[PDB]
């Protein structure tokens, strides 16, 4: 046992480093679909996916959260996964919940957004979008991503501002904060 043990710990210290190609390499030594292992196969899926075995990191993903669906991480790459692939559809029913779950995550609350607004689903992206402000008030790229849903939907004057801070974000700090005490 003891080898196989030493492989399990050893991958998932490797997929939590960023040590993709070696915590596969470990990993698929002791994965078994069979007995499942949640933090194995959570920690083999990432490191197939980042590594471009996308559909096979994939498959570990939502088996994983099929077998705990209550788990938040593995809802979140998996997530964040089909957004990056432009399975946007998918994406957006798993980062719905997530967001509600981990209300001050605001990387999931953005990539909702844009998920959101590359559907085309203009309004709701501008509903998470705000609530990404709300969480990170200087991120120009949120700015910027509302601006061009408000300017879909024919909202220019409501984009406007944002477009202007988004600018403003890029040159870099904002003149009036001299006057605005701390």
């Amino acid at each position: 046992d003891i080898r196989q043990v030493y492989y399990r710990d050893k991958g998932i210290s490797h997929a939590k480093a960023g040590r993709y190609s070696q915590a596969v390499m470990l990993l698929e030594q002791v994965y078994d679909a069979d007995a499942f292992d949640v933090d194995v196969a959570l920690h083999l899926g990432i490191a197939y996916v980042k590594t471009g075995a996308v559909d096979r990191g994939t498959e570990l993903l939502e088996r994983s959260l099929a077998d705990a669906p209550d788990n938040v991480k593995v809802a979140t790459v998996l997530g964040l996964t089909y957004v990056q692939v432009q399975k946007y559809d998918l994406a957006v029913p798993l980062l719905i919940k997530v967001a509600e779950a981990n209300p001050i995550n605001f990387n999931v609350r953005f990539r909702l957004g844009v998920a959101l607004k590359n559907l085309g689903r203009f309004d709701e992206a501008i509903d998470s979008f705000k609530i990404a402000l709300g969480l990170r008030p200087n991120e120009g790229k949120v700015h910027r991503a509302i601006a061009f849903s408000y300017e879909q939907m024919g909202r220019h004057e409501e984009a406007l501002p944002h477009f202007k801070k988004a600018n403003e974000l890029d040159e870099g700090a904002s003149v009036e904060l001299a006057l605005v005490p701390r």
